């Protein structure tokens, strides 16, 4: 349960994860993971849905977020919709 | 039109500016400014609608933010919807 | 505390403030500084009741006013109650 | 009527008048003018209640003031309870 | 000095003037001019005492006058002690 | 009951009388009539006390009067301690 | 005027007339009328001195009458000294 | 005692009688009858003195009378002093 | 003409009667009657002259006795003049 | 780029990867990886075409394989259209 | 019809069986059996076309493989096309 | 070395074996067994050529017959050429 991808790896879908997640690529789609997610600054996540119980962003998101806790960087970036209960920055 | 508030500046209503506003105090209800806003370390912001074309937050905000750019630091916390355009970081 | 307001700052609520104050704009409500108030030509005040510690009035106030100390100019206009213990124009 | 005390003409009593009054004296107690009143500078009315229906003041008046509109000057100073509808300087 | 009251000034009080005054109003109580005391045609003054050093009547007056020179006219009607130096008519 | 004095009908002593009196003359002394009185032009009446139910006086009066009525005419003159219920002139 | 005294019209002192004097009530003291008296039938003239030029009595005299012509009737009374020049009666 | 002169009894001296004396006549001298003294309608005592205790007159009498009761008539006529206590007539 | 003296009756002049004359008394002086006299008892005629028409005598006479008839009595005394024509006794 | 996922992470999409991949999940498409891939025990690939240059199998794969060297092991299972140039066993 | 072959026996041609066939040895050209196929250790089987409702290779095959389940060995070699429905490995 | 074909094994080309070889089936082309062969009664080896040590027939042969010992049966059949040393039946 140690789910990890990119770069390059260009994904046009929808994936539906559980357990720990990180992402360093491109992914065109709606992410449904059930647990712990991480984007790395080499990250991009476009689509429609983002549904986790915690989000660790460092790249860019286009899409609408619904997390309980969303985590930032200096590297993050986001473009749209977010739905959140408890936003922090480290 | 510097408009500031804050500390100890407690406003129980729906603040609706322009121009240029620092918040350093406690607001309970709606802001509609028209301009930049900036939140302090100190602020609080509750209520129901926060809306504005650039937002740069300290402080701790719950209501149902709709603006364009958003910046944050590393003392914000945040609760509730998030409609923006650019969310970046510092 | 350096509070600043106005113009065209609207807010329809009651602020409840402390320290020094100065409104240039628009006020619907209440204000219960505790300390130094100050009202600009182009000031409102509206509403029920204004309590401070000392008052110094160029713009329009209608309300409940009650400090200690009054200051007006040839701006000033009032209408409503004033209960103070000391009246001075300048 | 040109009716007008003060100054060296104190009176200690109520006073009911009709008209236009000029005070430049010392009055103890009631005013009751259905009128113009003026205060000169060297005026002094305490006492319990005011009422008139335009007040000019440059004096010092102690009481609880009831009119539509009150006028103060540079030379003015109040205590008191104050009731207006319209309170002008100059 | 031009103090000058009357008629529809009614005044419940004692009044203590200096210098010249004319009444043709309503005075309930004591007047204690040190000067010349006028009463118009329309003037009544009762109460206790009248003190001046020269009175002129032309109403009615109710009290113990005390002077040096006491006038009177055709529409006079005193009541009372009278204690003065020199009565005369016209 | 047709008393009458006067001119150069001096007397030197207290008259008291009754019914109606009339005086052209001179008298030292105290007069105490039980009824109308009456004092001519040429009249001199001084001393200490005159007494009567209607006093009406043309001449000169030095005395405590003491009556109900009291009139007087352009040549009147009085000096003292006057107590009436009704002063009249003409 | 034609002094004329009488009935109740008592007096306690010196009378001193000129021209013509009638007395029908009671006198204490000298009559130094410069003419002719009368002393009506309820007259009484006690006291010191009586001086006339003609004295008519119908009532009591007590004093040192001095005249020139005295005429007495029924009703008459004298006492004390009379140093006259014609004494008739009728 | 029946003592009894006049008419066309003329005496040039001085009678000093005692009991009751009548006299019609002429007299030129004093009288002192000590007694009751007539003097008649026909009667003249002229002189110094006349003295008794009761005179009763209807002539001419032109001396110092001097008695307690002296009594008149219409014919009688006196010149001179009288010192009497009561004087009537008839 | 009852012409009655005496007694007690003493009188200091000249009588001089016309008619009948009694005497009982005391005569200082003339008696010069024209017609009867007479002297009683107690009479006594000191002084100058008598001269009448007819004396009768019971008392003392010193005088110059003058007149026609002359009568005398048991108790008579004479001492002076007397020239008569006809000198009686009883 | 150890690109790793599975169990539990199934995606409806086309993967087009680069490096070595290894999958223990579920995948519903295309795969068009240009490097080795491994395919787990518990991995299924299902969809159309999977195109590499090395694959080696532990799963279940229904599609169009096209690599050059294809290695199985004993849990693997395969359905379909297969163009390599090296298929071995372990 | 338990038709077996090699080894050292080539054949440079089709063969075309039905039934059951195992090769040990070496052929070169189409193999057309309608059942199960088995090719030995020794098996080589190069070619256009292998058809089969059965395939067990154990050799090398060098052709378009064409049956629907497919066994494979660890001593197993293939090379080309293989449309199959169950590929397995024991 | 159990070579054995047939029947309904049909191949169209040329067998070249070596050992022993048992042939049912149709041939079609050249046969070349380094050994002993035999033809069952439903064989047929048309074609070229057919050389081994040893051949036995049963069934039909078409060809260049070349071998050391040749056996026939009752069933057997041959049409060409055939170069043997020993050829027997039965």
């Amino acid at each position: 349960t140690l789910t990890y991808l990119g770069p390059d790896t260009e994904v046009l879908g929808d994936m539906r994860a559980k357990g720990q997640v990180r992402i360093d690529g491109l992914v065109r789609g709606s992410v449904l993971v059930e647990g712990e997610l991480e984007v790395g600054p080499t990250g991009r996540v476009e689509g429609e849905r983002v549904e986790a119980r915690s989000v660790l962003i460092h790249g860019e998101v286009k899409a609408e977020l619904t997390a309980e806790k969303v985590v930032l960087s200096k590297t993050a970036r986001f473009t749209g919709q977010l739905k959140a209960q408890a936003l922090e920055v480290e």
